[PDB]
């Protein structure tokens, strides 16, 4: 857990970018294959 300590940092960083990148997912649907790969 003192390991996972330092994972979970690294995997709190991980995840804020898959929210952010997963916003930007929802908004080019937003803008088919392209919809359902979205």
């Amino acid at each position: 857990q003192a390991i996972y300590l330092k994972e979970l940092k690294q995997s709190i960083k991980d995840f804020t970018n898959q929210v952010s990148i997963f916003r930007r997912d929802y908004e080019k649907n937003g803008p088919m294959e392209r919809l359902r790969r979205f």
